[PDB]
């Protein structure tokens, strides 16, 4: 249906930023490494992921795949969204600390800032995801036919680490960033970006947490079809941090006008 689309287009836009980084030479400073990083964790989604979730909803929600997969497969949903999330709260942070004051982050502005970052965002991401593999695994991942989390104690109090804490962290960095920058049309542009960015943050993800929470804290059949799209509604924000976060870019309009 309507999610081949999506598939196409996040396969597409991650290709395409991918592309754009690699053959050039002007876009080869620690900033934009860490947004390949998260184009690589992107990438990933809408090739190993989104096809299951494809077939599974063309089967009515019952899996044609095998039993063994389901851990493996949950476990890397959580990966990888949870990679794209870290990578966008490393990405406020350092644009805190890039807007606040400028001199003692060029300082400090290298390549070792970039290694540091993405070696945390990724130890971050397997850390939270970790416990799937060797604690819920089938009565933990697989419920009446379908490949979905039930370990109700995990999925609220992951939830709270992995969204509810980077999510308060964009929530007081955002307030600070948009205080500085607000104490001219240049910063009033990234004003504007910001502000996009952040509320479209916190509208394509946090429905998908704030219903799965309300479903650990509680209707069944109501949640599962809202679950069904609001996961989807999740994978396309895939489709979105390849476009938004280069296409306000001169260089990468320039690149993607080139293809
Ligand atoms: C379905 N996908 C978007 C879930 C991603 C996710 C991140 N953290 C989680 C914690 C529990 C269940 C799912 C997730």
């Amino acid at each position: 249906l309507l999610t081949a689309v999506v598939i196409i287009l996040t396969i597409a836009g991650n290709i395409l930023v991918i592309m754009a980084v690699s053959l050039e030479k002007k876009l080869q400073n620690a900033t934009n490494y860490f947004l390949m990083s998260l184009a690589i964790a992107d990438m990933l989604l809408g090739f190993l992921v989104m096809p299951v979730s494809m077939l599974t909803i063309l089967y009515g929600y019952r899996w044609p795949l095998p039993s063994k997969l389901c851990a493996v497969w949950i476990y890397l949903d959580v990966l990888f969204s949870t990679a794209s999330i870290m990578h966008l709260c490393a990405i406020s942070l350092d644009r805190y600390v890039a807007i606040q004051n400028p001199i003692h982050h060029s300082r400090f502005n290298s390549r070792t800032k970039a290694f540091l970052k993405i070696i945390a965002v990724w130890t971050i991401s397997v850390g939270i995801s970790m416990p799937i593999p060797v604690f819920g695994l089938d009565s933990k991942v697989f419920k009446e036919g379908s490949c979905l989390l039930a370990d109700d104690n995990f999925v609220l109090i992951g939830s709270f680490v992995s969204f509810f804490i980077p999510l308060t962290i964009m929530v007081i960095t955002y307030f600070l960033t948009i205080k500085s920058l607000q104490k001219i049309s240049n910063e009033q542009k990234a004003c504007k970006v910001l502000g996009i960015v952040f509320f479209l943050f916190v509208v394509m993800w946090c429905p998908f947490f704030i219903t799965n929470i309300m479903a650990v804290i509680c209707n069944e059949d109501v949640i599962g079809a809202l679950l069904n799209v609001f996961v989807w509604i999740g994978y396309l924000s895939s489709a979105v941090n390849p476009l938004v976060y280069t296409l306000f870019n001169k260089t990468y309009r320039s690149a993607f006008s080139r293809y």
